[PDB]
């Protein structure tokens, strides 16, 4: 097969990686914490099976994601380390991140501090401006797809729904985070990288309030709501003016009035001076809490400590 010869390494993954532990579950299989035997380094492995009967589509999705991942070379995007094949299962290897921003919201059962939101937002934004400068669109920006890695960098992950070209016209994304002009393709229409700026605004609210607006409504009704109603905003007046302004700019409903990710890189919310260890401290803050969550042996957050086993 042309695609296997071109995109995959020939090694048997079973010989290269060990101590696999599930750290998540995707659409094609679990995602595992693992150690590369060649250097004792921890990695993340997304196993994607293409057996069964949906084999054709499954294989097609795998290759499409691999081709996208290998194009990426930016510090705020998840590092792709290659892929392997073994018995109808493709092993996509990536640098290992200790958790997602949503895992952080789940561990503390509290929104993040504004300075932490600014740091996470800034990382995700740099990653998005990088994709957009190459005519790509992520299309699924949300806290659950933003990963944190030691020492403390924030990276965009999950390129399963990305577009290699803009403008695009596919109904894709996760309802609560979807931009209005993407929903309007449910019928017909086109859009560009600005749909990610909208999703980033919703994600900012999600980090500030633990959930995106409309999370309390079923997905289908939410879609019509997003398309028809005016934009949501941060609920509380206690956040700084810069943060409130960043979110309101991200959530402009008229696409032409919404700024590109490139322009937002210079927004004061993102450029405001903050401690260079904000993320590191957050991670540590989180590790400490995971070790305290009662039932550490039955935790779904205990993975944040897997590399210590
Ligand atoms: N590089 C990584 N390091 C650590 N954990 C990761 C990594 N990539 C993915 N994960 C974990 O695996 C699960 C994610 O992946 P992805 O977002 O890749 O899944 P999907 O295939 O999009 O599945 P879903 O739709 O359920 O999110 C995530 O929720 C995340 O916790
Ligand atoms: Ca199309
Ligand atoms: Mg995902
Ligand atoms: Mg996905």
């Amino acid at each position: 097969d042309p695609d296997v010869a071109e995109l995959f390494f020939k090694d048997d993954p079973e010989k290269l990686f060990s101590d696999l532990r599930e750290i998540g579950h995707g659409s094609f299989g679990a995602v595992y914490f693992a150690r590369d035997v060649r250097n004792s380094e921890v990695v993340a492995i997304k196993k994607m099976s293409y057996s069964g009967k949906q084999s054709n589509e499954k294989w097609q999705d795998i290759i499409k994601e691999v081709r996208f991942l290998q194009k990426l070379r930016h510090p705020n995007t998840i590092q792709y380390r290659g892929c392997y094949l073994r018995e109808h299962t493709a092993w996509l290897v990536m640098e290992y991140c200790l958790g997602s921003a949503s895992d952080l919201l789940e561990v503390h059962k509290k929104p993040l501090q504004e300075v932490e939101i600014a740091a996470v937002t800034h990382g995700a934004l740099q990653g998005l401006a990088y994709l957009h400068s190459h005519n790509m669109i992520h299309r699924d920006v949300k806290a659950g797809n933003i990963l944190l890695s030691e020492p403390g960098l924030v990276k965009l992950g999950d390129f399963g729904s990305a577009s290699i070209m803009a403008p695009a016209n596919s109904f894709v994304g996760t309802p609560y985070w979807m931009a209005p002009e993407v929903i309007l393709a449910m019928d017909e229409g086109q859009y560009d990288g600005k749909v990610d700026v909208w999703s980033l605004g919703i994600t900012c609210i999600e980090l500030a309030e633990r959930k995106p607006p409309l999370f309390n409504m079923n997905a289908m009704s939410a879609l019509y709501h997003i398309a028809q109603n005016e934009s949501p905003a941060l609920q509380s007046g206690h956040w700084s003016e810069y943060f409130r302004n960043f979110v309101d700019s991200c959530l402009q409903k008229i696409p032409q009035d919404r700024p590109t990710s490139e322009v937002l890189l210079k927004h004061r919310f993102v450029l405001r001076e903050r401690p260079p260890t904000v993320i590191m401290d957050l991670i540590q803050r989180t590790k400490d809490a995971v070790r305290e969550l009662d039932n550490l042996q039955y935790r779904k957050m205990k993975k944040i400590l897997f590399q210590e086993a």
